[PDB]
């Protein structure tokens, strides 16, 4: 008797073996393999490149399933369809005879992504963090960069990270993708918005002298730390005062001012495409006060995550117009919403480069043969937290860059040393690697 057609026993057993569809592999925008799956001694995922892009793509159970990251999130198309096929086995485990059956079923593989990201970038972006981090003796840090003109994400890195190869023996905190989870006060970060809009609705020009001189609302007092009696709206960039913003935000309602700061994203989820979103804080302004809609001016009182903080950047990169942020290599900048008028942004930008210069607040990040527009600020949370962020070219910009350092111990605690050092180089080393010409002379 043909084997198929007897009864089975203790040498042939009638078995559903699984074909295992491949998983998608993940690339960089230049085709460095980020991710991918080997036939294990079933199959196993493999991240050649470690710890590098630990966060941003993160990792998969036993079993295959996205459990983290964007394996987590693209586990849809990254996971294909498993096969199956009827066998007769002996008790030794040899495929004895192949069985016609319906249930028999090819694999479909999963689908490949290209990463926006680039692998360059990510690694400056990845050593200069950790410096800045392990100097200052700091608990942690994070890095954007962005595309200035087509939102992609370049490099998008956080300390402390683990590896991807080995994600069981990672702690909670290692794990966390900072950039995207965790809700900050933008402090000074948030001024060049309000200036922008005082700006764009006519409510202010290039001209006007405002009166700097520290006030109160109510009881609550509003001052610089320095006093300065009357600057125009680029000494209100320069020095970062917040007596001179808090007054161009009031001669905005507080809805006004509410509609705007949510429609820069502030207060509700990005829907990026990375799981664990923090929705941020923007306070309902029926609620608000005079000083609350002041202290909000300069950044406290409301929060977001450094990838929101960059991605509200692309209103005064994109010339007025906020982009959506990609992971995903696009061919052409995504259709954007239009925030300010292009000619606003151009003069805000300008502005911004003063900062960056001997009379700004942060000249720890200037670039050498370049233009910078940047702000940089620390809040509280004694512990603290330092950010920078700015772009370049400032006339034509090419990248964003934004860090945050968490709870720096040792050699200051000012973002613009703190948080400046990392930027220049980040930034420096990111327009070396893209190619881009000084257009002024280096020193």
């Amino acid at each position: 008797t043909y084997n198929f057609l007897k009864e089975q026993g203790d040498n042939r057993i009638v078995r559903t073996q699984a074909l295992p569809a491949t998983r998608g592999t993940v690339s960089d925008r230049n085709g460095a393999v980020l991710a991918l799956s080997a036939p294990t001694e079933e199959l196993k995922r493999h991240y050649p490149m470690g710890n590098l892009f630990a966060h941003v793509i993160g990792f998969t159970d036993i079993d295959g399933k996205g459990q983290e990251g964007l394996e987590l999130s693209l586990e849809d198309s990254l996971y294909g369809e498993d096969g199956a096929e009827v066998v007769l086995r002996d008790r030794q485990g040899n495929i004895v005879d192949s069985l016609d059956s319906p249930r028999n079923k090819a694999p479909q593989n999963g689908k490949d992504i290209i990463l926006s990201l680039d692998q360059r970038i990510q690694t400056l972006a990845y050593e200069e963090l950790n410096k800045a981090v392990e100097y200052h003796q700091a608990k942690a840090g994070t890095v954007v960069v962005l595309d200035a003109r087509t939102g992609e994400i370049l490099a998008l890195a956080n300390t402390p990270a683990y590896d991807p190869n080995r994600p069981g023996r990672a702690d909670s905190e290692q794990r966390r993708n900072r950039a995207v989870t965790d809700m900050i006060e933008p402090g000074s970060a948030i001024k060049p918005f309000v200036i922008a809009k005082a700006l764009d609705a006519g409510k202010t020009d290039l001209n006007e002298r405002l009166n700097t001189q520290p006030y109160k609302i109510g009881p609550s007092p509003v001052r610089d730390t320095h006093v300065y009696p009357s600057l125009d709206v680029r000494g209100i960039m320069q020095k970062s005062s917040n007596v001179g913003t808090s007054k161009l935000s009031a001669r905005f309602g507080a809805e006004e001012m509410y509609d705007f700061y949510h429609e820069l994203g502030i207060g509700v989820r990005m829907h990026s495409g990375f799981p664990g979103e923090t929705a941020g804080l923007l306070r309902n302004w029926r609620r608000w006060r005079p000083i609350e809609q002041a202290t909000m001016s300069f950044g406290y009182g409301l929060q977001l995550s450094l990838l929101q903080l960059a991605r509200a950047y692309t209103a005064l990169t994109h010339d007025g117009v906020l982009l959506p942020l990609s992971f995903e290599k696009q061919a052409v900048a995504p259709q954007g919403k239009r925030i300010f008028k292009e000619s606003t942004a151009r003069e805000v930008r300008n502005l911004m480069v003063s900062v960056t210069e001997p009379g700004g607040t942060g000249t720890a990040g200037a670039v050498d043969g370049f233009d910078v527009g940047a702000k940089t600020g620390t809040a509280r949370k004694n512990k603290h937290v330092g950010t920078f962020i700015g772009f370049a070219p400032a006339k034509n910009p090419r990248v964003i860059v934004a860090v945050t350092i968490d709870e720096p111990t040792a050699h200051g605690y000012y973002g613009g040393v703190v948080a400046g050092s990392p930027f220049k180089k980040i930034m420096g080393g990111s327009l070396n690697i893209l190619g881009i010409s000084p257009t002024k002379p280096l020193t």
